C-alpha cells in the first residue's frame, strides 16, 4: 500500500495545476523546473524525506498573515532562555539541587526577547507563552511519591493575576518582548487561567499571613525555620510531609485567604466542591467561583499584600474581578490573545464575558498605537477543552475563535513511517475547516513529546489544515526530562539550545524549509484539498483564493 521510491528523480503531472511553461520551484531543494508535457522531472533534496513542495517560482515573500495558517509555538517560559539570572530565584524560591524536576530553572522574557530571530527563522507567526502572572512564592510535594518539590515555574498556580511574577522581568521586559516580537511579524498569545489559584504553600501562608499550622509559639520557629519555605523531608519522609504540620481544617486562619466569596475547596470553612465539570476541583486546586453573581471585594489575603495593582470595584464579582484583570495586559501591551486553559471547568457566558473585554482592550490599544499595530485584526481566543476533536462545538458560540484538536497527536503516530497515511486526515480536515479555524499539535506539556520518526514530524505537522502548534523544541528534539513520580513533567524540559546548531541543527533546517513554505502559502493551511493520483508516490493540491500548491512525497526510502 505504502508508496515506495526509486530514489532517483520524480515526474509529476502538474498539468491540471500550473500553466505550461510555467516556472515552478520546489521550495525545499530551491531547483526551478519548466512544464513541458503538463509535467516536471525533480529529484527532490538528500535532506528532504522525498518531498517536493511545489510552488509557483514567482513566489518571493511570506504571505499576509492568517490566524487559519498560522504557526504557533508554544514556550514555556522558565525553560526556554535565561536571559537574566539575577531574578531566578524571586520571593526567596530555591532550586533543589536533586535534578530540578519542578524547580525554576530561571528562563524569563527577556531571554525569550533575545530568541526572536531565531523563531521567525521557523517560520512562527504567533508566540504562545506561558501565563506571566505573579505565581504562588512557594512549592507543593510533587509527584505520587513526594519525590520533589513542585513550584509554579509552568504559569498554571496563578496568585495576581494584576502583577508580573518577578522570576519573569519587569514592565519594561514585557513590554520589550511584544514590540520586538511584533516587529518581526509574530503575534503573542498569553496563556491564561480562570477555574483555579494556585495551591497554598508555606511560603505565601507565611508572607500574606493566612491559613494556620499546628505547631504554636516556638515550635513554630523550632520546626520550620525562620523562612517556612525553606523546609526538607526528614528521614523516611517525603515532599509531601510538609502538610502534616499544616491545620487545614481552621476556620478563622483559612478565611483570611481568598476568602468564601472567591472559592470552593476542602480546606477550612468553604464552599465544598461539587461534583460536575464547572464546580469540581482539578488536582485539588481551588475553584474559583466564576458562576457567583454577588459581589465579592478583593481576595481577602491581599489585604495583606501592598504590592498588587488589584483594587476594589464596587459591584464586581469574582468573574469581573478576573475578566478586568486579564484585559488590563491587551489594553496596556497590545497581547494579540489568549489560549485558555481547562475551558470545561467554567462556564461559556464567562469565556464570552473575557472575549467581550479583552477585544474591546485590544481595539482600544490598537487606536492608541497605530505605529505598533500591525494589522486591524481582532483579539483571538483558543481554548483546551480536554479531548476536543476537529468539530465546531459549543465553544465557537461563546467567544473562542478555535479549539485545541487533541486527535492529531495519534493520526500523526499512525503516519510515523509513511507521510501517505495523512491523506484521509488531511482530506476531511481540509474539507471541514473551510467553515472554522482548529489548533493541531503533535506535543504537550500534558500528553507526551512526540519524538518518533525524527525531523519527519515537521511534514507531519507543518502540512495539517488549520493553525498548528509546535511545542517547543520539537525542532531540534528536544528529550524528554526527569520526571520523578510525576508522569507529565518530562515534557517541560530545558530547551536543548547545545544541539540546536549542533547535532540537531540538520533538523531544524528541515523544520525551518517546511514552515517557511506554509508561511508563504495560506493555501497549506486554509485551502481545499485534492489528492492527486500519481505513477509513483503520493501528492495533493491545496488551493486557497489565488493561491495554488502542490506537495508530493515521493516514498519509503
Ligand atoms: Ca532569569
Ligand atoms: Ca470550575
Amino acid at each position: 500500500e505504502c508508496p515506495k521510491w526509486d530514489g532517483l528523480p520524480l515526474t509529476v503531472d502538474v498539468s491540471a495545476t500550473f500553466p505550461e511553461g510555467a516556472a515552478v520551484r520546489d521550495y525545499y531543494s530551491q531547483q526551478i523546473a519548466i512544464v513541458k508535457n503538463g509535467q516536471i522531472m525533480l529529484q527532490p533534496a538528500a535532506t528532504s524525506n522525498g518531498l517536493l513542495l511545489l510552488e509557483r517560482a514567482e513566489t518571493d515573500t511570506s504571505a499576509p498573515f492568517d490566524w487559519h495558517n498560522a504557526t504557533v509555538y508554544f514556550v514555556l517560559t522558565d525553560r526556554f532562555e535565561n536571559g537574566d539570572p539575577s531574578n531566578d530565584q524571586s520571593y526567596g524560591r530555591h532550586k533543589d539541587g536533586m535534578a530540578e524536576i519542578g524547580t525554576f530553572h530561571g528562563g524569563d522574557l527577556r531571554g525569550l526577547t533575545n530568541k526572536l530571530d531565531y523563531l521567525q527563522q521557523l517560520g512562527v507567526n504567533a508566540l504562545w507563552i506561558s501565563a506571566p502572572f505573579e505565581q504562588i512564592h512557594g512549592w507543593v510535594g510533587g509527584g505520587t511519591k513526594g519525590d520533589f518539590p513542585h513550584y509554579a515555574y509552568h504559569g498554571y498556580y496563578t496568585q495576581d493575576w494584576t502583577n508580573l511574577d518577578a522570576n519573569m522581568g519587569n514592565e519594561a521586559d514585557l513590554r520589550t518582548l511584544v514590540d520586538s516580537a511584533h516587529q518581526r511579524g509574530i503575534r503573542i498569545l498569553f496563556d491564561v487561567v480562570m477555574n483555579h489559584t494556585g495551591y497554598a504553600t508555606l511560603a505565601d501562608m507565611q508572607e500574606y499571613q493566612f491559613g494556620a499550622l499546628y505547631l504554636s509559639g516556638d515550635e513554630v520557629k523550632k520546626s520550620l525555620g525562620e523562612r517556612w519555605s525553606d523546609w526538607k523531608p526528614a528521614a523516611g519522609q517525603t515532599w509531601h510531609s510538609f502538610n502534616d504540620y499544616i491545620n487545614f481544617s481552621d476556620k478563622t486562619g483559612w478565611d483570611k485567604w481568598w476568602g468564601k466569596n472567591w472559592i470552593r475547596t476542602d480546606i477550612g470553612d468553604y464552599d465544598n466542591p461539587g461534583f460536575d465539570d464547572l464546580t469540581m476541583s482539578l488536582a485539588f486546586l481551588p475553584d474559583i467561583k466564576t458562576e457567583s453573581t454577588t459581589a465579592s471585594g478583593l481576595p481577602v489575603f491581599y489585604k495583606n499584600k501592598m504590592d498588587t495593582h488589584a483594587k476594589a470595584i464596587d459591584g464586581y464579582t469574582p468573574r469581573d474581578y478576573l475578566t478586568h484583570w486579564l484585559s488590563q495586559w491587551v489594553r496596556d501591551y497590545g497581547i494579540d490573545g489568549f489560549r485558555v486553559d481547562t475551558a470545561k471547568h467554567v462556564e461559556l457566558p464567562a469565556w464570552q464575558q473575557l472575549k467581550t473585554e479583552a477585544s474591546a482592550a485590544l481595539r482600544e490599544w490598537k487606536k492608541a498605537n497605530p505605529d505598533k499595530a500591525l494589522d486591524d485584526k481582532p483579539f483571538w481566543m483558543t481554548g483546551e477543552a480536554w479531548g476536543h476533536g476537529v468539530m465546531q462545538s459549543d465553544y465557537y458560540r461563546h467567544g473562542f475563535d478555535a479549539m485545541i484538536n487533541f486527535d492529531y497527536q495519534e493520526q500523526a503516530a499512525k503516519a510515523v513511517d509513511c507521510l501517505a497515511q495523512m491523506d484521509t486526515t488531511w482530506q476531511q480536515m481540509a474539507e471541514k475547516l473551510q467553515g472554522f479555524n482548529v489548533l493541531s499539535y503533535l506535543s504537550s506539556h500534558d500528553t507526551r513529546l512526540f519524538r518518533e520518526g525524527g525531523d519527519k514530524a515537521a511534514e507531519l505537522l507543518l502540512l495539517a489544515p488549520g493553525a498548528v502548534q509546535i511545542f517547543y523544541g520539537d525542532e531540534s528534539s528536544r528529550p524528554f526530562g526527569p520526571t520523578g513520580s510525576d508522569p507529565l513533567q518530562g515534557t517541560r524540559s530545558d530547551m536543548n539550545w547545545q544541539d540546536v546548531s549542533g547535532k540537531s541543527a540538520a533538523s531544524v533546517a528541515h523544520w525551518q524549509k517546511i514552515s517557511q513554505f506554509r508561511a508563504r502559502h495560506p493555501a497549506i493551511g486554509a485551502g481545499k484539498q485534492t489528492t492527486l493520483l500519481l505513477k509513483q508516490g503520493y501528492g495533493f493540491v491545496r488551493e486557497h483564493g489565488d493561491d495554488k500548491v502542490l506537495v508530493v512525497w515521493a516514498g519509503q526510502q
